[PDB]
């Protein structure tokens, strides 16, 4: 409840007479509380999206280095400079023509072959991953709003031992899903993704423990060293002078040189990117919309007929307007009259108590037969001024509210 509350990101749906499909669209932070006739309120939230058996698709290195650097040089007439690794994949070379005279150990003023190699090495690499979209997975949490205890519940640490709350996963094999509530019913959720956002457009950046989705198209121009799907073993560097330069040659040597670390110029380059994260062999992404359709019809209220709540309530907490408009308030009752049926409703005519507003925490009851018991509720109120009232009788509580 309180985790629903909080949130900015939340909207409210109401329920059609007929009380059997109710249609919300679920988003990353966002909650949807769900108000029907004669029916419970359900809060619904978008936990986590799930994506699998993300396939290598290009590693690309931006740290790297060199070894065995070697040179060998050929005086004018005297043939092609040769070198034992001069076609090994693994090495980088330079073939070029250099003055050669008699200070450089030639007796003929000409142009003499030079070649120089080096061995080329990857230290930190970068990866990027398809997207199927047949591997997305949606996890959904329902909860049943103002059930006495929903209110000190702001985590995912309470929900296997609650009956009045479920956890199912929807994915595009298997779009429906049932949600038990216990006493309350069940609930059925056939859920599909809104349109805008297709992660199977989308590549997996993995780097240094960074990660990103990043369109195709860019990852393919990435200007580095790079080496397809993953082959693990001894793989083949492409385009190896992106990072390796060869600087001035002289007569009978060349210097060789690697750039710096690429992870600053390609962290910049991924400013605008979406970021992700990832949780064992899944990936975790945090952006994106879900439809889902509710189907209601087996889903009931607990204490209809209950009892009213005899006995004389107060407020622990001051009332408070949440975001939305709505009012959050803390009873607390000293009466044992086992479970009983909170009498809470907003009223403009205090004479004849006509309900005006919402009641968003439908039916609120006490369960606990201890005295001294804690509830909260949510209100929904009119727009003016109004009153809070709380229990019937004589000792009924009254609060003065307004709303802009």
């Amino acid at each position: 409840m309180i985790r629903c509350i909080g949130v900015s990101n939340r909207d409210f749906v109401e329920g059609m007479s007929g009380g059997t499909w109710v249609d919300v669209v679920l988003e990353h932070g966002g909650c949807v509380t769900v108000m029907a006739q004669d029916k419970p309120t359900v809060d619904i939230e978008l936990v986590t999206t799930t994506v699998s058996n993300m396939a290598e698709v290009r590693s690309y290195c931006y740290e790297a280095s060199i070894s065995d650097m070697a040179s060998d040089s050929r005086c004018p007439t005297q043939g092609e400079a040769y070198l034992d690794k001069q076609s090994d994949t693994q090495y980088v070379c330079k073939r070029t023509l250099v003055d050669r005279g008699w200070g450089n150990g030639c007796g003929l003023f000409g142009k003499g072959s030079l070649v120089t190699c080096a061995k080329f090495a990857c230290s930190k690499k970068m990866t990027g991953k398809s997207i199927q979209p047949e591997n997305l997975e949606y996890r959904i949490m329902l909860s049943v709003h103002g059930s006495q205890h929903s209110g000190m519940i702001v985590n995912d640490t309470g929900h296997e031992t609650d009956e009045n709350r479920a956890k199912v996963e929807i994915t595009p094999n298997s779009p429906r899903a049932e949600a038990t509530l216990g006493g309350f019913g069940s609930l059925g959720l056939d859920c599909e993704p809104r349109t805008g956002l297709d992660f199977s457009d989308l590549y997996y950046l993995t780097m240094n423990n960074k990660h990103w989705l990043v369109h195709k198209e860019w990852f393919h121009d990435i200007p580095l060293p790079w080496h397809a799907g993953a082959d693990t073993g001894t793989p083949h560097w492409n385009n190896k002078e992106a990072l390796v330069e060869f600087k001035d040659a002289h007569a009978k040597r060349q210097t060789v040189v690697v750039l710096g670390s690429q992870e600053g110029a390609v962290h910049t380059a991924l400013a605008g990117a979406l970021e992700a994260e990832m949780d064992g062999a899944k990936g975790r992404l945090s952006s994106g919309h879900l439809k889902c359709r509710l189907k209601m019809d087996k889903l009931r209220l607990k204490g209809v007929s209950y009892s009213l709540c005899t006995a004389a309530f107060t407020f622990t907490k001051i009332p408070a307007e949440t975001l939305h408009g709505t009012v959050t308030v803390e009873v607390q009752y000293a009466g044992t009259d086992g479970p009983c049926k909170v009498p809470a409703q907003m009223a403009v005519d205090m004479q004849t108590l006509t309900p005006v507003g919402r009641l968003i925490t439908a039916n609120p009851v006490i369960t606990e037969s201890t005295e001294n018991s804690k509830m909260m509720l949510e209100l929904d109120p009119p727009f003016g001024d109004s009153y809070i009232v709380i229990g019937v009788g004589e000792k009924k509580i009254t609060h003065h509210w307004h709303r802009s």
